[PDB]
């Protein structure tokens, strides 16, 4: 999975050791249909891993979350589930020259929450494309 | 195609497709500014004798009620006219490939920010929301 590759990329980038246990936890998360609980992951991995406690599952999940790879979804007095995240993108596109500039924007939860309302979709991530005319082509057209 | 599509809009919004209308819409689609009625009058009047600044204005009103132009106001300046490009919002299912359109009332805040940070003059947007549709999500629990 490019997904597993890309998550490991990020771990290594941080100086996070890429241990058998981490590699496994993450691949399980990538392969997951719903977001699993720690207990789900632990039980899927225990056959292959020896030493492995439920504690180390949580400890590694905290490490993925600080690295931005997982979000812990809490349910008051329940077991969290852990969402292996796909990231959102925002691009502005020049209709004249075709240049793309990436920009950051702090989420679009409001939009995601309603689209989920109107469509029925369980939303994972979004790509926003903004069309227009870049500065350098503005000058030439003249604005 | 833009002119084509705007006409399609008029015909359906119930509007006669007079030469002068088609001429102004074509001018609108081909212009990179947001022009004033005098801009548009000066360009076209040479081909239309019965054309007045009024008629330009009156036709812009028509197009604005058809949703094809936005009238931009400022200080004590004469209005400027923006020929609209629709934005689009789609939810795409990662499991079965389905794509569903929905409506959202604009992303003003994002456009104005994008324009600041990238330097772009923004026209419109398309947002794609990836997820899993009702159908596929029931199938998996
Ligand atoms: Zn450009
Ligand atoms: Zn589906």
């Amino acid at each position: 999975a490019h997904e597993l590759k890309e998550a490991l990329e990020t771990l290594k980038e941080t100086g996070v050791r890429i241990t058998p246990q981490r590699h496994a936890i993450l691949e399980y998360l990538v392969n997951s249909m719903a977001h699993p609980t720690a207990d789900d992951i632990y039980k899927a991995l225990e056959g292959k891993f020896p030493n492995m406690s439920v504690a180390t599952v949580y400890n590694n999940l905290r490490v993925f979350r600080e690295s931005g790879l997982v979000k812990e979804l809490t349910y008051g007095d329940a077991s969290s589930r852990f969402d292996f995240v796909t990231s959102d993108h925002y691009h502005a596109i020049c209709e004249n020259c075709g240049k793309i500039v990436d920009f950051h924007y702090p989420g679009l939860d409001e939009v995601e929450q309603l689209a989920a309302h109107v469509t029925g979709f369980k939303v994972s991530h979004h790509r926003l494309e903004i069309y227009g005319v870049c500065q350098e082509c503005s000058k030439k057209e003249n604005h």
